[PDB]
């Protein structure tokens, strides 16, 4: 329940497109987020060999905690490891945290730990989210889980129209505030409901210290669909 890459290189090109579509400065450092991105095959492989059901067409993504180190050059090829642990019961399946370190030469630059599960006010910014605008996140990103851009495997799953990829969202809410995010920093978000495509959806901002909270809502309606906390290390 292990995988590794001993060199990964960085696509600057994919690096610029992903922070184009996600609202994000393209700059020397890869995004804070991007990495989920750039380690996503990797954790695919360990989530599509699981021997047990388990499976990443229709997989719901529950939480994810970012832990910066420091920051990645665009420059950099990277070490990856990833490996799977934590299997839960929920009440709607079966929970697993997907633990990956990224590392720049010998060191540890950013460490994550996701978690899926296998079903078994005027705001301080606004997102915008089509339908388009994810299949471009999908192409980009490369999670080509179906529920965020086919519609009939949308519904199959569960929901009415195609969703936003949760990363997508937690991107997107960074946009203002990532340029005064110090080189050390944790991002913990809990997602909740999906965002159903087109969709306008606001984000309200306190800066809690040393730091943000963050809190995505449906316009209309008020539920949320994620809550998430920045802060310095
Ligand atoms: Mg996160």
């Amino acid at each position: 329940r292990t995988v590794t890459v001993e060199e990964l290189p960085i696509d600057p090109a994919n690096v610029a497109a992903y922070a184009a579509v996600t609202g994000l400065r393209y700059g020397n450092q890869v995004p804070l987020t991007y990495p989920f991105a750039l380690t996503f095959p990797s954790v695919m492989s360990l989530v599509t060999g699981f021997d047990f059901p388990f499976a990443a067409m229709g997989a719901i993504h529950t939480e994810n905690h970012i832990t910066q180190y420091r920051p990645i050059a665009v420059t950099d090829a990277v070490g990856v490891r990833v490996r799977a642990e934590n299997l839960r019961e929920h009440r709607r399946g079966l929970l697993v945290d997907l633990v990956t370190n990224v590392s720049v030469g010998n060191d540890v630059a950013w460490h994550q730990v996701t978690t899926f599960l296998h079903q078994q006010p005027p705001p301080a910014a606004v997102l915008r989210i089509t339908p388009a605008k994810i299949r471009r996140y999908a192409a980009v990103g490369g999670d080509h889980n179906p529920i965020h851009t086919n519609p009939i495997a949308a519904k199959l799953f569960g929901f009415p129209t195609v969703i936003a990829h949760g990363m997508f969202t937690a991107a997107a809410v960074l946009a203002n505030i990532e340029a005064r995010f110090p080189d050390a920093v944790r991002y913990s978000v809990r997602f909740a409901k999906p965002v159903l495509l087109p969709a306008t959806a606001g984000l309200y901002v306190a800066e809690g210290d040393g730091g943000w909270d963050l809190t995505l809502r449906n316009m209309a309606k008020g539920y949320p669909h994620l809550t998430a906390t920045v802060r310095g290390l």
